[PDB]
């Protein structure tokens, strides 16, 4: 096929920026004007409130709708000069600010928004050209709950080139930093929402998770996420690249500073608004005393998945949260999942690349390459019987990168059968695994802590704790435990890894230089029991960081 | 290479006659020890007053159990619809959980329905002589609740059939006549329930398996939701298919006794043993309600044309709708030839039927899955070159014949992606009209034997909604009169072509035959479809209460 250049996609590129620069000067326009009017206002003690005395004050009428918007406005433009997370201001936003309704649950709560979710009059760019100058008809589903439950949708976030990332860069609207260190990422997909609600911008923001697009993000910021069970929430009017793959589930949730936050917007979202308007949605509502419950739980944990060896602030985070729970009443058995390498490298990226990721090469036709993706759009294009050829000679000395490169090559409709049954069966092999040691919950070491800028696109093999709960569509959840400390670091030297292939020697270099940043842990649950999830997630969070309770 | 299957042919008629002799002699044994009983109040009695009865301790489990053995048994004569005698049920009987909202009931199983130490053949000879090491989930939340399952009841071969004929088992024929098909493939649920032989069945539903057999033979089935309920443990041809819905049913004699059997179904017991089943409860406040319904309806799909009873049963129970204060629309969802010929077709033979095809190595193809085994032994390139050589002279016959070609994974997204927007977009109609259900014509009466495999454009008032994942279920409203019957001569088809004839002979010499009609609601409102069907049986069969 001819070559047609970048022209087309430099063009865009400027225009996005353009869209850009507008948005954030009508923010700080707006909020000026607000201030001219209001200096009695006091920022910081608005700010610094929990979303739940925010919400109750809000409907109390201790605080009008209008002041909590414009102070959080205003701290989302401050914290974008130095992170680089927001994408565009969205413009009507203000006449949803007095249309709010009074009894909703979120009322006036400010929200914030990955750049997937489509809003009215706006573009869903995905950091790709060919979506730009392309703006959306109609608010997606969760979009429109959102306002009916009188919250306020505000701001687009920005997103990894075509999200198939975890680090945040893309050729239009450029790179999102990590608000605790300059050189380091925020995380990704939903990685402009990790660095917005890290930094105070946003009391509570929604992400998709297909690979670990929430948890990554999350856990790399100091904040908290949950990935419920795939088809939990609409995916009704989500701008992605590829559609029609249902082997590995999609699924959005919640992102916000504590977790008492994400079970008032789960319960927010789980109501007659949303299963009229997305019927394909199971009509299962917030069960309360099931999170609300302080019963003793049986929760499996382990420190490795003996595919990427933890960080030793990862292995810490993991001991000492499981000794606080121990200490709590609860009991701890060791549980891990079985066959992981096969999970990951034929059932997850098979799962991801049926195709040979030709559907979703489609999408990169005369654009840039970002270089926060890698060598992925390089390796895709390959002929299958290279990716075959390459394959067989890597299988000696590198046995995960060979495996991996094969599930990479297109198949038959045949195959694809095959490997979604391979799929179900594993699904119900790691149930019966877990119904057998009797587990309530599961406790899982979280990636961490955040990687240097443009290293994630680079060391594949770390998904490996979060894409093996895609695939099994488990609703999982990331609290921050605790932070890097010297001796933490210290060790980083004497890491090796288990294969020592060049993903373990760029994760190595990646984590380093890491003092003072925050590092996570994961809970999961069984399918459709995320108020199970949360309610675990509330009890390490209590455990651990009881200022937030 | 026909050594095999002659010999497991040989097998499984062995291990049916000793079924059949182990029931004799175990209802010889009960009747000759409890004479006293009455048989015949106890059969004509509705599951719901049987469980009350049975619950109260008026009668006892044993009275019940061997009561409907006899009646299966003797039924089982006139029909050849039982397949298997599951032996356990004896032990199992005196060991059912009292508090169980299914205590002491017999249950009838289709034979894909997994039991310990019981094959699952599904009329293959590769199935034969492997039995099942395990229950599946759905049968151990029966005994759960206190239910018997009793028998394995017949399948058509490999099961993608609305006929029920295998070189196993031999042909089941339809309770209410001899030359008639009992639909399929829940056709052995159809005869042994549709002659009072079970109060209660299980069937699947890929294409109509479940409302197909239910019409033909006169009694209540239900399709839910694919994920309703759990399918773990479930036999089949292919596995992986996720583009056209699989889902699992009950079926009985009145639409009150699938609401019961789907209240004890959806229980702790069910989402305990499979998680990924959504934890979403009976409710009974919307199976109850009586408030007046906005009532889609077709009378024709415009791709099959009804047969006059079938047409009379429609528009009856519609004016009954409308003379009972609910208010009746005109709605027909878009695109149906779409739908069928590219998306449901394509969809259930992504990979030219391959899958399904090795099956078949070695084995008899039974006549009443007529022509389909050669048509899929075709190469792609002469499936595509028939395709529009036939495209001017017969459209249904090419856009059928070109969606049973092999795509690659990368083509497979791309439909299963139709289907998603398909879906969507009958939503958006649906929504548009503001409705809360869709009354549908059901394909009756029963067909001829060995015509269902060879009139595959019928499912079309089934298979549609499949595709949609929708709810649906039926309910016997009217039986074919002579009138009716005899109108069967002017049925000419939209088509004219092989499809339209068959059927046209196929529905023929049909009097007294039981005609059914189709009820529809949205994905997981399996109970609102029942307070639908609830409403239509009382209207036109007021005695079912």
């Amino acid at each position: 096929e001819l070559e047609t250049g970048r022209q087309k996609a430099r063009g865009a590129a400027t225009r996005a920026r353009q869209k850009q620069r507008a948005s954030l000067e009508t923010m700080d326009k707006a909020v000026q004007r607000f201030r001219l009017q209001n200096p009695d206002l006091d920022s910081e003690a608005l700010l610094t409130l929990p979303l739940l005395q925010l919400v109750q004050k809000l409907q109390s009428g201790e605080l009008s709708p209008e002041a909590v918007f414009f102070t959080y406005l205003g701290k989302a433009w401050e914290v974008n000069k130095g992170t680089n997370c927001v994408t565009s201001y969205l413009t009507d936003c203000e006449t949803q600010l007095s249309q709010a309704p009074r009894q909703g649950l979120l009322y006036g709560v400010p929200v914030s928004l990955k750049e997937c979710f489509s809003y009215k009059g706006h573009d869903s760019t995905l950091g790709l050209s060919l979506n730009e100058g392309m703006p959306s008809e109609s608010d997606c589903v969760v979009v429109q709950v959102l306002k009916l439950q009188g919250a306020v949708p505000f701001v687009h976030t920005n997103v990894p080139q075509s999200m198939l990332s975890f680090d945040c860069s893309n050729p239009l609207f450029g790179q999102t930093m990590n608000p605790w260190k300059s050189s380091k990422s925020p995380g990704g997909s939903s990685g402009g929402e990790g660095a917005l609600i890290g930094s105070g911008g946003s009391p509570l923001g929604l992400g998709t998770d297909i690979g670990g697009s929430i948890r990554f993000p999350s856990a790399f910021c100091g904040i908290c996420g949950l990935k419920p069970t795939g088809n939990r929430l609409s995916k009704s009017g989500l701008k992605g690249c590829v559609y029609g793959q249902t082997a590995v589930q999609l699924s959005l949730g919640p992102m916000a500073r504590d977790v008492e936050s994400l079970a008032l917007c789960l319960k927010a979202l789980l109501c007659e608004h949303l299963f009229t308007l997305d019927p394909t949605v199971p009509p299962l509502p917030f069960r309360e005393e099931v999170y609300r419950s302080s019963r003793p739980l049986r929760v499996g944990y382990y420190e490795t998945d003996n595919y990427t060896m933890p960080s030793p602030a990862m292995r810490r985070a993991l001991i000492e949260t499981k000794q606080r729970l121990e200490a709590a009443g609860h009991t701890l058995i060791p549980f891990l999942p079985n066959n992981i390498p096969y999970a990951l490298e034929v059932l997850s990226a098979g799962g991801l690349f049926s195709d040979g990721g030709r559907s979703f090469l489609q999408n990169f036709k005369g654009d840039f390459v970002d270089p926060c993706l890698g060598d992925l759009i390089l390796i895709l294009r390959l002929p299958s019987w290279f990716k075959r050829l390459l394959s067989l000679l890597l299988k000696p000395l590198f046995p995960r990168l060979a495996a991996f490169l094969n599930s990479m090559r297109p198949r038959s409709a045949e195959k694809l059968w095959k490997l979604q049954h391979e799929i179900e069966m594993y699904r119900q092999s790691v149930i019966a695994q877990w119904k057998a040691m009797n587990l309530d919950v599961l406790l899982t070491p979280m990636l961490g802590p955040a990687l240097d800028l443009n290293t994630p696109g680079r060391a594949t093999g770390a998904i490996s704790y979060t894409v093996l709960y895609n695939c099994l569509d488990f609703p999982a959840g990331v609290v921050p435990v605790t932070t890097v400390t010297a001796e933490d670091d210290a060790q980083m030297e004497l890491y090796k890894g288990y294969f020592g292939d060049i993903w373990d020697i760029i994760l190595k270099k990646a984590m380093k230089n890491s003092v003072g940043l925050p590092v996570a842990v994961q809970c999961v649950a069984l399918p459709w029991q995320e108020e199970l999830c949360l309610r675990f997630m509330r009890e390490v969070e209590q455990l651990m960081t009881p200022q937030k309770q």
